């Protein structure tokens, strides 16, 4: 294939980096201006132009323009300046982009499956032109973090996340399939817009909803394979969580809100445990929240303790949960689900009404907040920890920032800089009155999903075990240098997310083979060389035909 | 477009004549054996192989195999050895090929329009992939010369004739469309064959026949234009002749049996008139036959005399016709059609019963036989001419050989080598008893259809006048050299059919412009250079991309 | 995809059998005659046309004509009349067809890699349009059995063999890559030919040649994967045997003339054993030839014996070899390879000068002829075996009839119909004076290469062990029914080559999974169903 098509296909288009010989031999001569440049100077021109613009939204449009024009240039510039541009391509900007610029550019990307297509979903899946899809990321656009129900404009989130699959772990773009399921929207801003690109109905919440996600799962799987990696993104928590439970064993699926959070959470505790060298039986964890997030993080703490010499039942007894109804204790007015049982214990003689009370009586070394209620780590709660512990561990994991349990500012000032703090929220550094400055711990799911996704795909793995995320957690924290642990870092620098994501992938690859969950044989002797060699790269290929004389 | 497709398209395939650089740059390297040859040595290999085989049928299969593989090589070898291979590609072999090898190779070529497709013929025409069809040749396969009703196996005839359009006049192959109309067959050899490729019914002879040919004419014309050249080939004479009359004015159409015969016939008379210098009023023509052939040849004699100083009514009086019912004379038992009127005259006082009688009483300088009855030029008839004339002109034009009015052998022996003889039939040389050898005149429609077709297409002419064939006749005979006229040649050597066909085309081009029947403007100053420059040629083009350094 | 290309593509072209529905839908109405047919009518039409063709060479040209126009129809008619058309498409008439091919017709197919393309073999491999090649057959065409050095015209043989891969074992044609390596030719009649299609040079036998083969192996493997089955065919006996040794551990490779021959020979010997039940102790095998053919048969025989409770070197003691310098014996004047050593034994008191003398002293139960020197199984040799043995086994395997060690005629007559005889030659039935009628066994590599190939591809096997060929030999003989063994058949009928080939593929698949040589996971539970439902078929698809 030669001529114009080479230029209109972003997967092969090199633009001005088309060699003179390439332009002449492939019939491009005259279709480009008469000047050869390299990926280097192409990339340099873009970085320079991005430095002139200041709006994140404007940066999104500019860089997503390239992704449609020149695939390899897009992933060069993305990887050149990854810490700055991960927040532009993905959260928080992608959500802001979808909402505002859905109606104006109207450029279709990925696959749209509406409830109108019940019974014929296989035939919609058959229209996707790529034959070896390895990674599917799907949304119904119900809960875009910090905006809400954006309907089909949700498509932007799977696209953005897949960009990071490629940028961070070098997963092949052609092997990725962003999907948007349209069951309606509850947002009258969209239902009353004559220019809305989605179905004009309230979200279908009937059995037809559950049957369509079922049909989609079957359909993707029947074309691409049983081992096809599937993530649900910005679904309603109730849907996302019950779907993880329904499909986790039948399909190759994992969920960032539960399992990525658990890996990122544990990674941070493990980092905290390297500076504070506090012994295993000196440990007691108290959760604000007892939902799927708490259960997921808790499960992974239990499993970590069991690998370090404790017993499942010993590890469990070091973990307490406090939900809406208060502390979770054997025999109480409020419900206790059978997944919560393992962390529901015999009451201590004092029973608390507030979380503050619960801290004072239990005296935990670590509080983890996953309630999504708001500032429930109140100064009295933060103050009480500083009192009970030399170095208290305070994780305010609830997102977004409004829902977070406490700020970095109020966490560090009220413990006079002695707490080991992490959040999902982006808090800036905080300056105490003695002069010294604290940069808080920022837990980010991008630490986990790229490396995990790459290992599962490269191994042809069909089931993602809890131990994957355990192994992910250890792999992340094992990359913190002794110099970095002394400066109070709980998480590697995002600038190194590539090296980080690949080492996690090598270590999960090692785990999946060692435990007979890989189907890619023969098994490699060296798992490092196996992955470092199957990563997609942004360097331009030669498209030059091989001309040579005959001796 | 590059790679395998270049090789599977016979219009671009060069086979072993693909340059090393072409093979490397276009992605053919390894798809061909590792040896470069030229058209020269390709052509040489074929000629050498054809010399080892002796059956015309075997020569047909071998050479038609190339036409499907390598278009330009096919037209090189065809033109290299044109006198030998015109009879293989076309009549008489093509008819013999169709019959025998229709059922075995079963390779579809050209467009099939069946009576099953009444009302939807435009949509069948729309399936032909070439957009600028200039020349259409169509059969219903009813009367293959010297075989009969071959049904859809008739397709071979239009294909073969189009081969000669290209070989003889350099008309573009891509601009040619062979067509086969299937209305059934009356041949039970085909209707009882389970492997027959055509419709299983007797030929439809109802109004639906006339309506389908109408719909086909409209359809071809509505896609390709009003100026699109159309010939009917091996239709039943009644159909071929009444269709010429119905469409001749509405459409750009001409018929070889009537108009090609008239041009070839007149060309021969004009040649005879250069050696015998017998004056215009010393001339009297007697026809055996008074049908469309006689009328067509007669019309063109009248028009030739009128250009030389006679009057339409004077010229007519020099022409007599003798059909089944005898001599055509004002007031006789038998019918006289209004087209026959002009050559129906007042009776001479003796009235003949036999053609022999008619010769003796009228004493014509020329007898032309177009009756299709058989040996009606009996020795007494041939003898009577030798008696009445120093050099009698005897044209036995009825085809095939069985239907011919007399042989060359019996024509030359019974006039003791004094007759100027021509036939449509291929008679070998004839040796008289005084030693000397006569090569007879062979009239061949290939003298006329290539040159005429090229002029009409190159001029965007919409109507083919009688004067075209007049001009064709003069153009043919004007090419006989004075040396050739002394040896008794009535027709140029077939070995030079290319030069001959192109000069005819130049001279018809001159006529069509001079008489405002051309639509291609601006009109060229020099009509020779206009045609010599628009001829398709068999030389291979370069497909090499233009690689060059930048100064 | 649409219209004319759909007809010009032999993979898709159904010809007259394109349904009205398809024609309406795919823009074919008008491009085809009115008539609509079924594959049954096309095949029947074709079988009739072929029967009035007189020459086996005229037949080749007709059927290969269909192969270039309608691939489905080509494999239908081939499978329909598989026994008669097998020797048309392949051995022997493919060799004769090659001899006078590339002159009159000279259509190109497969992949041509020149010694001129040195260092650029990857370009050429990348020019092959198919993306999922699983089966490569390669030749340099130095040793076409019967004709010899046919240079670049040897391409016809890989093409011939891949046709049998598909016809016999239902290996997908679009996953087959015939390859001809052009390194020059020593054929003088062919170098002087101006219309020859190869390099006008003598065969490059330098290091450049060995490097080219290394580059080919690496190129095929880089594009299509390390799994890719690579089969060498009609290579020089010198190169084929040494390239097998070199590559068979590194890549997924086998050689038909060594490992295929070995497997078919053993299968015959094993069939002979069910008939006569000679106590394994009494077995004594004497080869005419000590070539890599003999070494391949010998290796598989000891593996059979070891598997039936003999120790390795105790089995080797039962096998004697005799070449151009007489019996292979310890401290002999002539030269012995390190692969010939295990079948080189201490000298018996009297050292045989002649093969007859070798038979009388050693008094063997079986004689295997693989010397390609002609009629060395002399009447006196055949009478000796008849006298020493109740049921003597005589295998005359030198392939071209004229250089077979003996005839069925000679074997059955001079043995009073007591001998179990196989050859590689197409000998007819033999009628003795006592009125009994003997049908000699025809050993044919087609019993093995199809089923083995399918199994290795389907199991994503990377190394093909000696045991695969031992298991294939056993799989072949087990196809023989009690009636067939009673009638004294040594091979199953060729008419059933498909069933035979697919049963062999199933047994080899079971062995490969059982011995951790299959890398296709998940492991199937029903191997017979796994293989049967993965075979490509001649049945037209819907478009
Ligand atoms: N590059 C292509 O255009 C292409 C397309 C189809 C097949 N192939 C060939 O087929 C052969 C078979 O593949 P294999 O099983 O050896 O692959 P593999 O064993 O190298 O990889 C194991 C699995 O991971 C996938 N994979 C590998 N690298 C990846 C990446 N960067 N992103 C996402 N997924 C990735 C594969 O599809 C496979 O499912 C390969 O040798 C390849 O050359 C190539
Ligand atoms: N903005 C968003 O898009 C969004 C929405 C929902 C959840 N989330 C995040 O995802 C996670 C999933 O939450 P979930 O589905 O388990 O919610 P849930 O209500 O099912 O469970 C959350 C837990 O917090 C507890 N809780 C609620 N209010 C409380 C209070 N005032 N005091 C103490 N405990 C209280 C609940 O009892 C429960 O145990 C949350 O941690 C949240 O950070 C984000
Ligand atoms: N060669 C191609 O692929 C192609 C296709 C379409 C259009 N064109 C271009 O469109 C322009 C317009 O054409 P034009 O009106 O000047 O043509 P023209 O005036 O040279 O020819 C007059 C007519 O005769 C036809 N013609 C010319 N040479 C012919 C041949 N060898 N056989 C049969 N028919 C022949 C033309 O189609 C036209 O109808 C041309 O300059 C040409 O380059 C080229
Ligand atoms: N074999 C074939 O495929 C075939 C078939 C028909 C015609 N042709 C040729 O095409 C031409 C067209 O013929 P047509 O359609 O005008 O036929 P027609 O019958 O319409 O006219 C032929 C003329 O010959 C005359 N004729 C017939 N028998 C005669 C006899 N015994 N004596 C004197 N005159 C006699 C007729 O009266 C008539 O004037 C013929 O000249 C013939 O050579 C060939
Ligand atoms: N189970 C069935 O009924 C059935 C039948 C036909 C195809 N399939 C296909 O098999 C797929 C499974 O994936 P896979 O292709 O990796 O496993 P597979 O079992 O189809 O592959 C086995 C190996 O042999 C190859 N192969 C299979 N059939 C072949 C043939 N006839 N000729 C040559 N090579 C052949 C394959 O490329 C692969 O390397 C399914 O997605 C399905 O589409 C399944
Ligand atoms: N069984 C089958 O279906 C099958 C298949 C393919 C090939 N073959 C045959 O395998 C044979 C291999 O032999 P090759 O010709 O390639 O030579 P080779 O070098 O492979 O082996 C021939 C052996 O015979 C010996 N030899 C030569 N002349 C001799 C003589 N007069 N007496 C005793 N020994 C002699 C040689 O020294 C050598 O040891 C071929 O003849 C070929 O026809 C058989």
């Amino acid at each position: 294939e030669k001529g114009k098509p080479l230029m209109l296909n972003p997967r092969t288009n090199k633009g001005m980096a088309f060699t003179l010989q390439e332009r002449q031999m492939l019939g491009l001569q005259g279709l480009l201006p008469p000047k050869i440049e390299t990926q280097d100077i192409q990339a340099l021109q873009f970085h320079r132009n991005l430095k002139k613009m200041t709006s994140p939204l404007e940066k999104y449009i500019y860089i997503m323009g390239i992704q449609e024009r020149n695939e390899k240039l897009f992933y060069r510039i993305l990887q050149d300046d990854i810490e700055s541009l991960m927040p532009i391509v993905y959260t928080p900007t992608v959500g802001l982009a979808c909402s505002q610029y859905g109606h104006i550019f109207r450029r279709p990307k990925g696959l749209f499956i509406s409830i109108s297509d019940r019974g014929h979903v296989r035939s919609i899946v058959d229209n996707w032109p790529e034959n070896h899809v390895k990674a599917v990321v799907v949304t119904d656009g119900e809960r875009i973090l910090g905006l809400g129900d954006l309907g089909v404009y949700g498509m932007g989130i799977p696209v953005g996340k897949l960009c990071l699959y490629t940028a961070c772990a070098g997963i092949r773009p052609d092997r990725c399939l962003p999907v948007c399921i349209d069951v309606g929207t509850d947002n009258i801003a969209l239902l009353k817009d004559p220019f809305y690109m989605g179905l004009y109905q309230k979200r279908d919440r009937t059995q037809q909803y559950d049957d369509l996600i079922d049909e989609f799962m079957k359909a993707i799987t029947d074309r691409y394979g049983r081992n096809t990696l599937i993530q649900f993104e910005d679904f309603g928590n109730h849907n996302a969580f019950r779907f993880l439970r329904k499909y986790r064993e039948k399909y190759c699926t994992f969920n960032d809100d539960i399992q990525g959070t658990a890996a990122v959470a544990l990674a941070g505790l493990l980092a905290a445990q390297k500076v504070i060298s506090k012994p295993i039986s000196e440990h007691k964890i108290l959760f604000l929240g007892a939902g799927e997030a708490a259960l997921g993080i808790a499960n992974l703490i239990v499993m970590s303790m069991v690998e370090n010499g404790l017993s499942e039942q010993e590890a469990q007894k070091k973990i307490w949960m406090f939900d809406k109804y208060g502390l979770l204790v054997k025999g109480r007015k409020a419900k206790i689900d059978s997944y919560q049982e393992p962390f529901t214990h015999s009451a201590p003689e004092s029973i608390p009404d507030t979380f503050e009370d619960a801290v004072n009586i239990l005296k935990p070394s670590t509080i983890i907040g996953v309630a999504g209620a708001g500032r429930l780590f109140t100064p009295d709660v933060i103050r009480a920890m500083a009192s009970i512990n030399e170095r208290p561990v305070i994780f305010a994991l609830s997102n977004p920032t409004a829902q977070a349990e406490c700020t970095a500012e109020e966490a560090y000032t009220l413990t006079e800089g002695r707490c080991l703090f992490a959040s999902g929220s982006p808090f800036g550094p905080v300056k105490l009155t003695d002069g010294r400055v604290f940069t808080p711990g920022q837990g980010n799911n991008v630490y986990i999903f790229p490396g995990v996704a790459l290992a599962v795909i490269l191994c042809n793995t069909r089931h993602i075990s809890d131990s994957v995320f355990l192994e992910a957690a250890k792999a992340l924290t094992s990359q913190l240098t002794d110099e970095e642990l002394a400066q109070g870092r709980l998480y590697p620098p995002l600038a190194n997310i590539q090296e980080v994501s690949i080492n996690i992938a090598i270590k999960v690859t090692e785990y999946l083979y060692a435990n007979k969950m890989a189907f890619r044989y023969p098994e490699p002797e060296d798992k490092a060389k196996y992955v470092k060699e199957r990563t997609w790269r942004s360097e331009y290929d030669s498209l030059l035909p091989d001309v040579y004389e005959w001796p």
